[PDB]
């Protein structure tokens, strides 16, 4: 029933960057995360890199639309762009 989303409005990239599972990136050079999952995601379409943020920040709980990727607490399992993800906390300067 609740558990039933949708991942309207939302697009990943095309090229996946180079994330391997079980590192600490930066998303939107915000905060570092724990990548559990990477690759296409079943709530929208194009590349996506699951992230696990280290206090309840994200957006999802692991679990969107039924889709369980990864387990991880609630309001942690953030997904977005690889390339949104970074190995160091931007905000100045995007290159």
């Amino acid at each position: 029933g609740s558990s039933g989303s949708s991942g309207a409005a939302e697009v990943g990239d095309d090229f996946l960057g180079d994330f391997v599972v079980g590192e600490r990136v930066w998303v939107n050079g915000v905060k570092p995360g724990v990548v559990q999952y990477l690759g296409e995601t079943q709530f929208a379409p194009g590349q996506w890199a699951g992230v696990v943020l280290d206090d309840p920040v994200g957006k999802n709980d692991g679990a969107v639309g039924g889709v369980r990727y990864f387990e991880c607490p609630a309001l942690q399992g953030i997904f977005t762009r690889p390339s949104k993800l970074t190995r160091q906390p931007s905000g100045p300067s995007s290159g």
